[PDB]
């Protein structure tokens, strides 16, 4: 059956019919809804060769040359290549389609628009810990542009049936240190605390600020990870200031350009790519919602209420939601004034609604993830919210996969 | 682990595993290929109506905890014996009070549940006439509203009968404002409620044109038209809306009634489907304060909030809508206390469901609920439920829609 999706601020009705490409079960069955779950509670030839062909027939298509010559003898390659090693290759401009259509894929990301626009590194001559961190200089340096940011992708060598894979132990390329305290609390963010404490284990020495770059894990197959010190005019920083409140800036506050993914799987075609970061530019409320106003994370909040000279002491004065809406905008201020990319929620939003629209006549449905889409403060004051989505699995992807450790 | 969905709080970093879901005997509208969980409404007796009935006489023994007993069996083969002779059968008393706490206990949108165990029933299954329906729904509101310190509520008219036709309130509430159509296609009031207004006039309301005429009440006993009634203005308690600091916010002329009733919602127990049941609670103060005023479909009231708070309007960049709705749901607060009329703001309401979450947990073995309609439609991950994962599942007695009677 094809779902009936519906705007409810505009009284418009489409049909998701994309939704019948899923080759690949989602959490819910029809005795309960699973969906609002971070993660899944989960985490041979013949259907290597089938998500293989399936895969080479998207791609030549993409090119308008389905059914042509270039098309039979690489469906020939691939079924001779697997036919006798158990696995195959991805030609450059293959693998560069694969990584935008697995970001054009992903459920979570309000991004999209931009799926078309990708650099995409090649890296998979890559053979030390030593090669990464060149290519993951490289990848920074290109991504970042002086503030004016660049989507990038740089894809390390594939998983390989008797081996180790190539992985990048941080979960972002740039992440800040957590400092565990005698007394429990932690100094710094409190997301970070065991991949700090696994970079002093390799020989770091530590610093004590609550913004202290962390360093690189690489790790090359089956060896222990390597430890590398990212050079610091590479990552670009934002310190945070205020359009009227002169006090925030005293507060110290900072946050990183670059948000790149570096811990998550890329798969095309069967094939698995266990290091493949990837960044593009912050929607402002990642930093001042959720980084910095979050309990569990550097939990501001209550500081700069305090500042503000809020009555703390009940919620129904809603110092809560006064003081976060006065972080966001000294986010969005801050990366202005330092010529930085960002985009905040409703032009974000606004946008991604045109892509649903897009997505709408290229393919018959966008697969989309309401709670991750729709932003974490004034969701019904964004367009998203309003907006019904159907969610599911399509192919290439993004997938989470266990920590190295 | 358990071969029951874990479920995980992200802020605290604890784990549940939900078993009540277990016990649905309803599927919802996902599947394995494709989740459909923040569609409003996906889709659209003999024998199945005994199992439903044996299922919620179980349930009530059970929370009488008489389980197994003979006053339970009995009442098994009184049951079974009504619907031999009739189609149909009828509810104890305690069992209808049971009942219709248990379809607010199992229903996954509202964050309220906290208050669950507390809740007047008026039973009002005598009911034979849309005059009759006006004097119960009328001593609901007087009940309920009692005077600013309201009382969560529920009044059971008639249940469904084989050959008869339904009892039917038409308004989606109890208490609902007019939406006028102009002739330049904009809307004066509530555009929400275009169509009712639009029906209430065919059966001949004389209509106002205020931001803020109370709709009457289109009332339909079993195979009758429906008659139309006017709530009298005494009974329908209002709040006039300032702020605690913006002086000019009350010369805005919002305002905002008390009394959150559903009408139009069907309350099925035991296979029984009560067509008519209307009930209410206390708002949170963002059901007002954000939806209300300021959805683009409805009283759509930021820009003009924003202007008078004279922020920059061109940009989305400023946060001036973000802004002006902090400011209008404190005035929706503001108000509400000023004027002694319960309401409860986004962070209390949701601090008290986790509490209930944890009740439940203990009480039943998990929780449905909604994740987009238990999370706040401003300052979402300001809240902990934002960051507590949810199960959803049907359970029986419900609140389910039903198609409008026209
Ligand atoms: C163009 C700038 C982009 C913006 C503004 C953007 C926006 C976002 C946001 C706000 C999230 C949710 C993040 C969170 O809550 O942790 C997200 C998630 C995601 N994005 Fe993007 N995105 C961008 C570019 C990209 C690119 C280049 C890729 C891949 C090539 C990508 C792939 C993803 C994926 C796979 C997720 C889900 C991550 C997860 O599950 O943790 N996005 N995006
Ligand atoms: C005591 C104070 C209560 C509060 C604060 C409250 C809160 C809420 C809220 C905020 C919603 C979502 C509203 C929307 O977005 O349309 C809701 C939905 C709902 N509540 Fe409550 N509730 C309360 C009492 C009740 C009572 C007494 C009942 C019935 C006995 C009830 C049953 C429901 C149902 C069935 C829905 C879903 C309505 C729909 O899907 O359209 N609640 N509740
Ligand atoms: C590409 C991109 C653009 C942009 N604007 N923002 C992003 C940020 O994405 C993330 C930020 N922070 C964390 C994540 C990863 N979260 C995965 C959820 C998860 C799974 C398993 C364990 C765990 F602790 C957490 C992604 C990425
Ligand atoms: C009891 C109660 C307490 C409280 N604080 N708030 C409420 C508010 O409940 C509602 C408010 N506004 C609208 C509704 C009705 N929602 C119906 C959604 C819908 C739309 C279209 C078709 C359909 F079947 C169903 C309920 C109810
Ligand atoms: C439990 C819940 O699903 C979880 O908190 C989700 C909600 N929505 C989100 N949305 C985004 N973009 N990022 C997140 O980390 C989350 N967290
Ligand atoms: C499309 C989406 O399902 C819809 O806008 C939902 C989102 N969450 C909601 N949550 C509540 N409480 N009430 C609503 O009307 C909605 N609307
Ligand atoms: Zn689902």
């Amino acid at each position: 059956k094809f779902p009936r999706v519906k705007n409810w601020e505009l009284g418009s009705i489409t049909y998701d019919t994309l939704c019948a490409q899923s080759q690949q079960d989602g959490p819910c069955t029809p005795r309960r809804c699973l969906g609002s779950l971070v993660l899944p509670r989960k985490l041979p030839a013949e259907q290597l060769l089938s998500q293989a062909r399936d895969f080479i027939n998207q791609y030549y298509s993409s090119i308008k040359r389905s059914g042509s010559q270039a098309h039979e003898e690489r469906l020939q390659e691939v079924e001779a290549e697997v036919a006798s090693t158990g696995t195959y290759h991805l030609r450059e401009s293959e693998l560069v389609f694969g990584a935008k259509q697995a970001w054009r894929n992903a459920p979570r990301c309000v991004g999209r628009i931009q799926w078309g626009k990708l650099q995409v590194f090649d890296a998979r001559d890559c053979s030390s810990a030593q090669e990464m961190f060149t290519y993951i200089c490289n990848h920074i340096k290109y991504a970042t542009n002086r503030g004016n940011l660049r989507s990038a992708i740089t894809v390390f060598p594939q998983r390989a049936p008797g081996r180790g894979d190539f992985r990048i132990w941080n979960s972002q390329l740039v992440r800040y240190a957590g400092y565990r305290q005698q007394d429990g609390s932690v100094r710094g963010d409190p997301a970070n605390v065991e991949i700090t404490e696994l970079c002093i284990q390799h020989g770091w020495t530590p610093g004590n600020g609550r913004f202290d770059v962390l360093p690189l894990l690489l790790q090359a197959p089956d060896e222990a990870p390597e430890l590398f010190v990212l050079p610091p005019e590479l990552v670009l920083e934002v310190p945070l200031e205020h359009p009227t409140l002169e006090w925030f800036a005293a507060l110290g506050l900072r946050w990183y350009a670059l948000p790149a993914v570096s811990n998550m799987l890329l798969e095309i075609g069967g094939l698995e790519f266990s290091a493949a970061p990837f960044s593009g530019w912050y929607m402002s409320t990642e930093i001042g919602t959720r980084n910095l106003c979050d309990p569990h994370r550097y939990n501001i909040l209550e500081d700069v209420a305090v500042c503000m000279d809020l009555d703390t002491r009940t919620t129904s004065s809603l110092w809560k939601d006064k003081a976060a809406v006065e972080i966001n905008l000294a986010v969005l201020h801050s990366f202005q004034l330092a010529k930085v990319t960002i985009v905040d929620h409703h032009a974000a939003t606004v946008s991604f609604m045109k892509h649903l629209d897009n997505e709408q006549k290229a393919r018959g449905g966008c697969p989309a993830d309401w709670a991750w889409i729709v932003p974490p403060i004034s969701g019904s004051l964004t367009p998203v919210f309003h907006q019904e989505m159907v969610n599911y699995i399509l192919s290439p992807a993004f997938r989470y996969q266990p920590d190295p450790w």
